[PDB]
């Protein structure tokens, strides 16, 4: 019949079926357990809870994410989100629907592997395919060439894509991520007097950023300004009805994106990274690629980032280039939209991995390599 | 001249002169005001009472601490416990020399910005600075890498430094305190059926922990052996000649830094958040964080801590690491030990900050970073 | 009196005096700085580090190198490198000694006229030679003729020569490297799950290839057992005592050299590169160079280097050829014995360029050409 499209990551849980305008299902990746007590097991409250529940009773849980920098470090955690998007959100019976699943672009290779395992074991599915970030996020824009640039929770990767062909050799990966711009807004927070320690309060930090933060154009003038008026401070409503008032830390927090040394890493910004990788395209690619650049994923979603990250751009290329960055509203859907799109199109139906086939190949037919 | 060394914290006040071997001036940062009635002002008894004096007078006050987890939360007691700390207890002028103050090392802004205010407004100071608790109980032992760990009152923190370079990303702060053993340690005893409810109170049990208390080297079997036998069981004899005794109490109650579940935190112990420390610095400065650990201040002085301590980060570090904790018995003044050498030193003298550079520059200046 | 000789590459520099058997000085070509903060200079730590004081002080450094491609692309950092090598690592004052420098083949004619002004204004050298890795390394071996093939950290080149002449039309380079195969071993191993993000990491990786890899003498058959057996899977044990296992990519590193479409180049392999530049040369040259062929440079150091070489080789040329490949053990240094060799030799001293003489002539003249 028709197939499931699954796209999961460090921040959440992006499900549905092909051919859907968007996901049915969103829910964060995150698997919580009661703290104060051990579990009052003949009266039998819940021993764990998933997604939107766990975030309903946060206070008293201790929330974990199976998935660290797009690497699932917790498998009996990971069963439990899968069982929990099939069986709770999108009330579907694996047995009967092909599912399609997404990595980032380097990635440890047993990842892949039990992943695979455990989806043909556990949970049985006809047919399974295991799909990249970028190459879906392009197809969601339905252009043939461009480099993109996707930015999740826990990954920012790049990968140049020229018409329609694929290019291994420069995908960059980084490990700067949503998770370490909050990690960051903490620390800049507690400047200001107000601490949040526990990982229940790390989602009010969340929320805080995803609310507030924003991409200051020229940061330096920014900074200055923000010392003279206080026109920038902008107030945030606890769940208890106590207020935040927040200053340069409002942008300063997504500046951790161009500038790693604030958070302490070695590594180019987005914007040089991007460079950097157009750069070691052979050069009668680079043109084109400097004509569509694509941002997907959350950590995109800042404002004004689109704006910065051509300003930092058109300062690094030949004056002589025309450098453009393409952005829907969409950009978090996006992924999921690409896949979608694919597991839609007719011919793609051939690359699906048959579970009779995995069975006698064995877990290395994954990695098997397809346009 | 010479040059006044404070450390003041959520516990103690620890103040001298620079050069000196120890402190001259230990009291507690206690501010008392009569309780049972108002002041028979004619006669004029003293409205308030500070350190020493009431803790001899103990009965007849409450007792407050301005400082509230290395935050002074009170400047009308804060400012009564400098005046008694030159006026009283240094018998100094402050108007002569300058003075060198500490903090913990995240903290709000405001909280050094209106203590240099202060220092420089109600009372007249040539010069200022003030520095973190780490940098200075690192000198103290004179080493040049090490990640330190230095627990008081109010605060526990960690700061990694190598090779006299110092790392601002991965420095780490709880709030899990000298005091939040004391608050379990009511509880616990009051399972014994005595009950400590006055803040005068709290200061007897203060005294208990301090006299009894000890960390017991593997919990669980110290646990199993104290029921067993009244070995363990000790005595302890009241201001007023009553008598108690307290059994697996004793122990329990510095578990809770290895185990903060027990006081019903989220977080991990010492052991394991020096190791996450030390696991987000660079696999090279690792090993020779290794081999030094090093402990400041009186929660680190229970019995047996540094053994426990290496036992468990012993279980945690790759087996062919020498693991290495360094205690003196000097701990408790090593922030100040350290203050005293750093002001001594001649290559400090150009860090004061001048009043008329104050003057001139503003508040803001008092955040500047230095070597 | 006498001369200094020294070859300085992408990865190291080679240094000494004329007439030893090898090196004095061998360090990498590497400045560090300071990367968590600015010096705090009035401490004054030192605000860069050179060769072996920064791999000592790896973990908070960042390190760069000068040497791009055999191309000096930092000058500041270059005169760092030897004034460092002349005055600390070989305590000589340079204004006594001629030097003798080394460059690639083919390369920018500015970065010898460069290095010349540097090293006659900002250093005093009574005169100067500029010569080619190639000849040296054939005077290393003492050879008259053969076919010459030296692979560094940051270049490979072929230079044939016959009776002692020198054939310049049939020159050939790659910058194919030691650095560009270390660069994919760290994606390669990210298959396995370790990544390698930071320039000390990178060093990390170079001390792993430069360890365990080796030429597979038949790639494809050793792919297939590797597979089967665990017996190729091999251990190394990190900084911090961590352990790492490797298995395939112990061989499919060193591969990249003769199969370049591995990092994505259009190249031919070393083994196809000496054919052509061999089948470039005069049809009775050919038999005497397939009689002689010469390796140099760390990069031909890898275990069964020659064994592969050869029997790529015997399958390309005519069958009655004897096919005869030279290698010594000292190959890395082979460079700079020629060097040492070439300046002691009397037959040169009149081929130094004098001070004076460049002086009146301008910086042109260290191009005119000399055997
Ligand atoms: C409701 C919240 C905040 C507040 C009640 C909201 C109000 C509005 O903030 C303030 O401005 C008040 C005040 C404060 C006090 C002095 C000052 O010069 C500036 C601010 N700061 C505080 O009460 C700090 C003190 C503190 C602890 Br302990 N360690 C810390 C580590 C670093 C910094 C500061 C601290 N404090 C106890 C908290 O944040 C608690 C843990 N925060 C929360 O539970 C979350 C859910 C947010
Ligand atoms: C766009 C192009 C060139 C450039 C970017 C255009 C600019 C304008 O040329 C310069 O003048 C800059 C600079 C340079 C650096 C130092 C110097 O004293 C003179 C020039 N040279 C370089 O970046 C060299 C260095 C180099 C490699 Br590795 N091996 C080589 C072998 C021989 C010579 C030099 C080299 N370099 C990396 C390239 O050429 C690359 C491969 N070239 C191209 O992709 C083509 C399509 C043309
Ligand atoms: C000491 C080292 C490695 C390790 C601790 C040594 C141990 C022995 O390796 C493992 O086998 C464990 C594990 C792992 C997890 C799951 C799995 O199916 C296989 C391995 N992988 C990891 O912890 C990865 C995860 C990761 C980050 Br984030 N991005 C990445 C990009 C690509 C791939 C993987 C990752 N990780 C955090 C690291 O490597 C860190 C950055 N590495 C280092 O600091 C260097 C100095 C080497
Ligand atoms: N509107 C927004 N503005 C700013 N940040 C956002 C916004 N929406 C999501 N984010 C951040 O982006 C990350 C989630 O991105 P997403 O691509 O959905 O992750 P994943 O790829 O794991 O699904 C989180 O760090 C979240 O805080
Ligand atoms: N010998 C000891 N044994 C156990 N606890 C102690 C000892 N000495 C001090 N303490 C406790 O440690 C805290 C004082 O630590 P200290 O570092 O002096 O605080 P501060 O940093 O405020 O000066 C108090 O809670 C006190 O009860
Ligand atoms: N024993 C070895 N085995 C494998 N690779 C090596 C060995 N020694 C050096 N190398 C590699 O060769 C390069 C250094 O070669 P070298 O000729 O010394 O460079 P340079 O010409 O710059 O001095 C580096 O990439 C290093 O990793
Ligand atoms: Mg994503
Ligand atoms: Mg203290
Ligand atoms: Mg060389």
């Amino acid at each position: 019949t028709t197939a499931l499209v699954c796209d999961n990551g460090s921040g959440l849980v992006k499900a549905g079926f092909a051919g859907d305008d968007a996901p049915r299902a969103v829910f964060p990746s995150i698997v919580g357990r009661p703290r104060h007590q051990g579990v009052m097991v003949g009266m039998g409250q819940k021993d764990s809870y998933v997604g939107d529940e766990a975030q309903s009773k946060r206070g008293i849980l201790t929330l974990k994410y199976p998935i660290e920098h797009g690497i699932i470090t917790n498998w009996d955690d990971m069963e439990k989100i899968w069982h929990h998007t099939f069986y709770n959100e999108l009330r579907v019976a694996p047995e009967e629907h092909p599912t399609l699943l997404t990595e980032a672009p380097l990635n440890p290779k047993a990842n892949r592997e039990k992943m695979t395992q455990i989806m043909f074991e556990t949970f049985n599915v006809p047919a399974m395919y295991v799909a990249i970030q970028a190459v879906l996020s392009l197809y969601a824009s339905g252009r043939t060439t461009g480099i993109v640039l996707d930015s999740g929770d826990g990954v920012t990767h790049n990968v140049p894509i020229y018409e329609g062909y694929a290019l291994p050799h420069a995908i960059m990966r980084l490990d700067l991520a949503g998770r370490d711009l909050t990690d960051y807004l903490m620390k800049i927070l507690t400047e200001r007097g107000y601490s949040f320690v526990t990982t229940a309060e790390r989602e009010i930090v969340r929320d805080i950023k995803e609310k507030l933060c924003y991409v200051a154009l020229d940061f330096e003038n920014e900074m200055a300004t923000a010392a003279s008026s206080s026109s920038l401070e902008k107030s945030y409503e606890l769940p208890d009805g106590q207020v935040i008032t927040i200053g340069n830390e409002r942008f300063r927090c997504p500046e951790t994106l161009f500038q790693p040394s604030f958070i302490g890493m070695e590594s180019a910004g987005i914007h040089e990274t991007t460079y950097n990788s157009i750069m070691k395209c052979d050069i009668d690619i680079r043109k084109d690629l400097y004509a569509n650049n694509v941002m997907s994923g959350g950590t995109t979603m800042y404002p004004g980032i689109a704006d910065r990250m051509q300003k930092e751009i058109t300062a690094l290329a030949p004056s002589t280039m025309k450098i453009k960055i393409i952005a829907p509203p969409e950009r978090k859907y996006s992924v999921w939209i690409g896949g979608s799109i694919l597991a839609s199109l007719s011919t793609f139906q051939q690359m699906w991995i048959t579970k009779q086939e995995y069975d006698e190949a064995g877990p290395s037919i994954v990695h098997r390599k397809c346009f």
